[PDB]
């Protein structure tokens, strides 16, 4: 088994605290070795199971990557983030303009939509699936659609598939499948994005774990981290959006060198702000914090 029981233990602990602390239905976390594909932790907090959900804001960095690749945008590009209609596209806050760094920091739906509007319908469908979305894990189907898909709506994924996305980010775009069994490093994978493109967006994602960043409460003293938090109002077995929320974070650390990819979900939180975009951001912080220390990984900041 790839599982590290130290990492499994503390992931389970923080997962229990976070579920109790938020009066949530359940939680799940998946820790993955960014260089090998090895699932080092995979836990639920009630024998509960990891289902599917709308990945929301975690798909955004891929959108930016694709855009950078297509030459749509340059590394220092500023986007018009003025909201528009198709059907309203808006943000947590009205910004006239954001940097690409800015769009992540602030999780700009408006800005990642304009990228996805300004690209083929294939461009995202390629990238997403290149990062392994719409593909089994073996341990996802017009502008309105191109747009929602740009901030991860009208498509669903498991924690496991997403953990595979963020592993591919940490490795700087070498795709590898997940592994429930030990391997010897290194593990050859598949080049799915240029290293230079993933590195850039990894650095930009560092803004999300800093002040002004939606992911600030995941911040860990002594380390850079590249994350994405959001939420998703659970949808019924019919299309109606239910009052349930599924808070999620995903990321890799330390950002200067990525060792680990972590994906944490907290299902149906009932305390504090249940809807809030960052509900799952503290426990991501607890878990990655414990991992890095436990693995004697040298401070990054």
């Amino acid at each position: 088994l790839s599982i590290d029981e130290r990492l499994q233990a503390l992931v389970y602990r923080e997962l229990n605290n976070a579920v109790a602390f938020n009066k949530a239905e359940s939680g799940s976390a998946v820790l993955v070795d960014v260089n090998t594909g090895e699932v080092l932790a995979m836990a639920n907090s009630p024998r509960t199971i990891t289902d599917v959900f709308e990945p929301g804001s975690t798909v955004k960095p891929m959108v930016v990557m694709t855009a950078l690749q297509r030459g749509v945008v340059r590394e220092n590009s500023v986007l018009n983030t003025i909201p528009y209609r198709i059907h309203e596209i808006k943000d947590v806050a009205r910004y006239s303009e954001l940097t690409l760094t800015g769009v992540l920091q602030k999780s700009s739906n408006v800005g990642v939509s304009k990228l996805a509007l300004a690209m083929p319908s294939s461009a995202l469908v390629d990238t997403y699936s290149r990062f392994g979305l719409g593909k089994a894990t073996n341990l996802y189907p017009s502008d309105i659609e191109r747009a929602t898909f740009s901030f991860g709506y009208g498509l669903m994924v498991t924690p496991l598939q997403l953990a595979r996305v963020y592993a591919t980010i940490g490795s700087y775009g070498i795709y590898r499948p997940l592994s429930i069994t030990k391997v010897d490093p290194p593990v050859p994978g598949e080049r799915v994005f240029p290293e230079s493109i993933v590195r850039t967006v990894v650095h930009m994602m560092e803004s999300v774990a800093l002040p002004g960043g939606g992911g600030v409460k995941a911040a860990i003293k002594g380390y850079r981290i590249a994350i994405k938090t959001g939420t998703a109002k659970k949808v019924g077995p019919d299309g109606r959006y239910i009052n349930k929320y599924i808070a999620y974070t995903a990321g890799v650390a330390p950002a200067s060198q990525p060792r680990f990819a972590l994906v944490v979900v907290i299902n149906d939180p009932q305390a504090g702000k249940y809807y809030g975009g960052a509900v799952s951001a503290p426990v991501f912080g607890a878990i990655m914090g414990g991992v890095l220390r436990t693995m004697n990984i040298e401070p990054d900041a």
